[PDB]
């Protein structure tokens, strides 16, 4: 699925990301905008043959199993092709197990190069409330 901007911050939200681990629903959003454009189907694979899936493409090199990946640790205990579903659910519990790993959202380079530091909020602007 494609999810609208505020559509897809009403199921984060929701699914409680806002302000989890200190990362307001702005930085969420905005990072799904760019490693995904807010599609759950998105799939790349990065130089090191681990792949990246959905919504906040999430490795297979450390968070889920998808065979193809040698090392992988699947410490989300899950498939990533779980990680494509039209339902979030499984990609928010992974993503807040990746946040409290250490090193917060620097964890998406996408976040870490465009999102952090900006107006995040903007990304929730007009939604509602």
């Amino acid at each position: 699925k494609v999810f609208g901007r505020c559509e897809l911050a009403a199921a984060m939200k929701r699914h409680g990301l806002d302000n989890y681990r200190g990362y307001s629903l702005g930085n969420w959003v905005c990072a799904a905008k760019f490693e995904s454009n807010f599609n759950t189907q998105a799939t790349n694979r990065n130089t090191d043959g681990s792949t990246d899936y959905g919504i906040l493409q999430i490795n297979s090199r450390w968070w889920c199993n998808d065979g193809r990946t040698p090392g992988s640790r699947n410490l989300c205990n899950i498939p990533c092709s779980a990680l494509l579903s039209s339902d979030i659910t499984a990609s928010v519990n992974c993503a807040k197990k990746i946040v409290s790993d250490g090193n917060g959202m620097n964890a998406w380079v996408a976040w870490r190069n465009r999102c952090k530091g900006t107006d995040v909020q903007a990304w929730i602007r007009g939604c509602r409330l």
